[PDB]
């Protein structure tokens, strides 16, 4: 009772949305969805909550493996919990977490002077003050910690948690206590507009559409020109080119208000059946939204700003003195189970091989792979989109055959799954299919596709679907999940069109993790102080000087209220990453337009490793840079898997709400343009300009150590070098490249890609073949070295290009400027040439690096 209440009014709080909101709709879709959600997310909040010890390490902290494990020695710290006492001791990087674990225990009986009774199994190694471990079956060189800890010559601190800790997390965080008969053509009633604002020289025109995701299935058809008014009346039948029992259960009617001499005004789209698959009948207003003709994969539910939006008001025909639903799975199989089998010549085999292994296709081509369907399904089961794509989802029976095929098809491979949630393939059958292939979906697998996965949730056009139900027992059974869906839902709140469903979603995952609504509302705490503490400082630094508005922001840092809400939470960047003590004096703010926030931790727990640190920015979109830099830590992940470790700096980067987000600071790095001021009385001032970059990489790293830096260097340059010309990143200069004190090269501020519309060749800097040639003249055993990682990386991203075209494809939905339409997906065919062989490919490569060389020698030149 007293607890509900207060539940309720923490989730509204966190999703910033009222729940009585959802109730004020009186909307029985809104309702059943709330309910069977709720039920379905507290049964797996049960399952958890008796989850054995492992299982609960795998549920609230999975590991952080290295993407070659999905001989050396090394030294690491190990203390026990509650211990201020620590052991240093030597294992190889080959030895597995239970060999050091029993070394720790030895440790400990010949200090403690007892032959102990506990045993290596009943424990776990803690990553200090960070919310990781390690454990399992691994070599400690497999965790990414470890790896870490190896690359950057630092010693692993560890620390022994017990079974018993581990069972006290998990009981302290627990929830508390006939339509195929019908073949009159489709017709609606278009019957008036309300609050249309349009130039009253003008006439307005309604044009109607009936779709199946993209595809027309029938000729558009338009109202007659009724003068410019606020509430036109038409009252006129539009009639469809197509029978009413062949309706496929996905198909749309879609909605353009425009005004004529075009100029559009508003849109809107519906779903001919409900969520119950009932046909829909009766009078229907429909709440437009305003044109930036026809938008297809626009939303199918109304405008929620009912004071301000234009409405059409429509009339849906009772075309049976009964209701009449979609027909059941079992009638569909019946109807598809009938129908000629291929017989044909190895010739026409032949042909049909060449397209199935081909990418559009001409007329007779379909008729053919249609008419060998059933070979398509025995002989080449990864051409079922292909098949999918022939298939004339405007008759009801060809429907049913394939839909027959389908319910037989072997299941898919992942990559194949995700070109099938394209919004290509509209049919509920289909994205039930796709979301079975991809069940077998690692939870690391599942992480690097969830971005694209929930912009898959904004094509759905019911709210409870197969695709909403998978993300949430997957984000329930994995806190990291849980944390980052909720991240990508929370941070598109402010879009109507699709805070309901989010919102719904959110809701639903709390009722699931009760313990974790309240560790996300503690980070929601800090972002809101932020965003407060962010206005405060873009007022103060047009009034004083940097230094007063330093201060003052310190000084309202320095409140109790703040010091509270900005100290010990997870960050929203990495739920593993805990952000205990901030430092004030350390705290500062950019002095670009939006001012953002550099904000300092630290954690006496977690020594060197918990002193982290965030960026907060409020004024820019950040959902681009995110898209680039997570494409960016595929191609990272993508390498290593064929042990190629370019040395890239894939830092966090999250929108959190309207123009707010995190960027995680990279510390011990400064930009090219700091590093080339060349400022004078400091370690690297140069003698040339072009010598500053390696003198800057001397002084950090002295004696030998220069020899890994360059290489480093050269690493991370061929891997940003491939990565921002497949990517298209332009706008490159000194300010957006920075340098770690490792040698490692990194690009930060992605605000441009894909061209953006003009091609951007492949960039070379004289600057960095300075480095790289280690401050030679020429140094072609260096710079051919360099060429050599620039190709054996292009040429892996090659052989993954479909992956990525796929991914792309999927981010359509998310409604980004520069990734709008198929053109911009063309820049990424064209940089990865998938039309081509690995030869022809590697050749138009060479061309465009070597074009790049001979504009970087414009500089050399001088
Ligand atoms: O305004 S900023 O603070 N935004 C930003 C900073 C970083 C960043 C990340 C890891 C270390 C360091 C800076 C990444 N992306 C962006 Cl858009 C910035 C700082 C320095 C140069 C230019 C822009």
């Amino acid at each position: 009772d007293r607890v509900k209440k207060l539940i309720n009014s923490q989730i509204s709080l966190l999703i910033g949305k009222g729940l009585h909101e959802f109730d004020s709709l009186r909307d029985p879709e809104v309702n059943d969805f709330r309910t069977k959600m709720r039920q379905f997310c507290e049964e797996a909040a049960a399952h958890r909550q008796q989850l054995g010890w492992v299982e609960w390490l795998q549920y609230s902290f999975p590991l952080q493996l290295e993407p070659s494990a999905r001989n050396r020695a090394l030294l690491v710290n190990v203390k026990f919990e509650g211990s201020e006492e620590s052991f240093t001791f030597q294992v190889s990087t080959k030895d597995m977490p239970l060999a050091l674990m029993a070394c720790a225990l030895r440790k400990k009986a010949t200090v403690f002077r007892q032959p102990l009774v506990e045993q290596p199994e009943e424990y776990a190694l803690q990553v200090n003050g960070r919310h990781e471990y390690l454990y399992g079956n691994y070599p400690l060189c497999h965790f990414q910690y470890i790896c870490s800890c190896l690359h950057s010559g630092l010693t692993p601190h560890l620390t022994m948690v017990h079974s018993s800790s581990i069972l006290a997390m998990r009981d302290e965080q627990s929830n508390p206590a006939s339509l195929w008969s019908l073949e009159q053509p489709f017709s609606i009633e278009l019957i008036e507009g309300r609050k249309v604002n349009a130039d009253e020289r003008m006439k307005l025109v309604v044009q109607a559409g009936l779709f199946h995701g993209n595809e027309m299935l029938c000729k558009t058809v338009s109202s007659s020109e009724v003068n410019v008014c606020s509430e036109p009346v038409w009252k006129q039948r539009l009639e469809f080119d197509i029978s009413v029992c062949d309706l496929p259960r996905m198909a749309r009617l879609c909605f353009a208000l425009y005004a004529v001499v075009d100029c559009p005004i508003a849109w809107a789209n519906l779903m001919l059946f409900d969520y119950k698959d009932q046909l829909k009948t009766g009078e229907r207003c429909l709440y437009m939204w305003p044109s930036v003709l026809l938008n297809p994969a626009g939303t199918v539910r109304g405008n929620p700003n009912t004071e301000s939006a234009a409405a059409l008001v429509i009339y849906l025909p009772e075309v049976a003195p009964h209701p009449v639903y979609f027909p059941a799975l079992e009638k569909i199989l019946e109807l598809g189970r009938h129908g000629e089998r291929g017989r044909i010549t190895e010739e026409e085999q032949l042909q049909l091989r060449e397209i199935l292994e081909r990418g559009e296709l001409y007329e007779h081509e379909k008729d053919l792979v249609w008419k060998m369907r059933h070979e398509v399904q025995e002989h080449f089961p990864e051409a079922l989109a292909r098949l999918l794509l022939v298939t004339k989802w405007n008759k009801h029976e060809d429907v049913a055959q394939m839909l027959y095929l389908l319910c037989s098809w072997p299941e898919l491979p992942v990559l194949s799954a995700l070109e099938l949630l394209d919004f290509s393939f509209p049919d509920c059958y289909v994205g039930s299919f796709a979301i079975k292939s991809l069940r077998k979906l690692t939870d690391d697998e599942l992480f690097q596709y969830l971005l694209q996965l929930v912009q898959v949730l904004k094509y759905e056009s019911y709210l409870d679907c197969e695709l909403t139900k998978f993300l949430l027992g997957r984000a329930l059974a994995n806190r990291k999940i849980g944390h980052f869906l909720f991240w990508h839902l929370r941070s598109e709140m402010h879009v109507p069109s699709v805070a309901l469903r989010f919102g719904l979603i959110m809701e639903a995952y709390c009722r699931g993790s009760t313990h974790h609504m309240k560790v996300l509302m503690k980070q929601g705490e800090a972002l809101s102080k932020l965003k407060a503490l962010n206005d405060f400082v873009k007022v103060s630094s047009q009034k004083t000087t940097k230094p007063q508005t330093k201060e003052m922001m310190h000084m309202c840092m320095r409140q109790e209220t703040y010091m509270e809400a900005l100290s010990h939470l997870q960050s929203p960047l990495d739920p593993s990453t805990l952000l205990e003590e901030v430092c004030v004096e350390q705290c500062t703010f950019m002095d670009s337009k939006m001012k953002p926030l550099w904000i300092m931790y630290s954690s006496e727990e977690a020594g060197s490793a918990g002193n982290v640190g965030i960026i907060f920015k409020n004024g820019d979109d950040l959902r681009q840079d995110m898209l680039t830099l997570q494409m960016i830590q595929l191609m990272d992940v993508l390498w290593k898997q064929e042990g190629l470790d370019l040395r890239m700096t894939p830092y966090g980067c999250l929108p959190t709400g309207d123009r707010t987000g995190l960027i995680e600071v990279v510390l011990h790095s400064d930009t090219i343009a700091n590093i080339q001021l060349n400022k004078s009385n400091m370690a690297a001032t140069a003698a040339f300009n072009k010598d500053a970059l390696l003198n800057w990489l001397k002084s950090k790293n002295p004696g030998e150590a220069l020899d890994r830096a360059i290489e480093e260097f050269t690493l991370s340059c061929a891997g940003y070098c491939v990565a921002t010309y497949v990517l298209g990143i332009g706008d490159r200069h000194s300010d957006n490249i920075m340098i770690r004190e490792s040698g490692q090269l990194f690009h930060i501020d992605f605000g441009h890609f894909l061209g953006n519309r003009e091609r951007v060749p492949f960039i070379l800097t004289y600057d960095f073949v300075h480095v790289i040639q280690q401050g030679k003249t020429n140094n072609s055993e260096k710079f051919e070295r360099f060429r050599g990682y620039c190709e054996r990386a292009y040429t892996i991203l090659r052989r993954h290009g479909l992956l990525f075209l796929h991914l792309f494809a999927l981010m359509r939905a998310a409604g980004l400027p520069e990734l709008s339409c198929s053109k911009d997906i063309q820049y990424l065919k064209d940089s990865l040439a998938l039309g081509k062989t690995e030869e022809e490919a590697l050749k138009h490569f060479r061309v465009k690096f070597n074009e790049a060389l001979r504009e970087s020698w414009k500089t050399k030149v001088n």
